[PDB]
């Protein structure tokens, strides 16, 4: 399918990851949003919920999109799999579905981890209402975005999403270091100095 790759960031390690992501969109006829520009929110919160206003801002640009891809700054693409297509680690096939999040299990603190997280067309409608919630008790305590896709959007969109195993789309290094080498996309989760050295 069409997918669209989003990103954002207002620092070496993210611009070393936008160029990463956006040779690997390049080698696979992917489109490539990058919001580069400045938060009019800054609370810790809003900048957590910026990825469902980044979506509705990419989907505008690219209105064809069947599948949207946001990935954090700090998630990269795994230079052994560049070549490597996301079809060949995910079926993205079945019609009903408009998430594909992923685990973090059992080192990670919540259910699902949205630092890598698959949205379908169809959803973009629930992201600007993820994005609404942003000032909503208790939407806007930590952890954010991630708490409203989880507790507020899949109780509403039963069998609609599925929560997979993080150990290639959603790769975090310190708690798979056994999974890195084969991975799809790195999650540089759990410190600037310490990213900036990684990339
Ligand atoms: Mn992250």
């Amino acid at each position: 399918p069409c997918i669209t790759i989003l990103s954002g960031h207002f620092t070496i390690y993210a611009r070393k990851t936008k160029e990463l992501v956006e040779e690997y969109c390049s080698i696979h006829g992917y489109n490539f949003y990058y919001e580069e520009s400045e938060p009019l929110e800054t609370e810790e919160h809003a900048l957590h919920f910026r990825r469902s206003w980044i979506i509705q801002q990419a989907a505008e640009k690219f209105p064809s999109t069947e599948w949207f891809l946001w990935l954090d700054s700090d998630v990269y693409v795994n230079p052994k799999n560049k070549n490597k297509p996301i079809t060949s680690f995910i079926d993205l096939s079945d019609p009903n579905i408009l998430y594909h999040t992923f685990h973090e299990a059992p080192w990670g603190s919540y259910p699902i981890n949205t630092g890598v997280k698959f949205v379908h067309k169809d959803a973009l409608e629930i992201e600007k209402i993820v994005w609404s919630l942003r000032n909503e008790a208790p939407w806007n305590t930590f952890p954010y975005e991630q708490k409203t896709v989880y507790e507020y959007v899949f109780p509403r969109i039963p069998g609609r999403y599925i929560v997979h195993d993080p150990y290639t789309l959603n790769c975090i290094v310190k708690a798979y270091p056994e999974h890195v080498k084969d991975a799809l996309f790195v999650h540089m989760c759990g410190s600037r100095a310490e990213r900036d050295e990684h990339m």
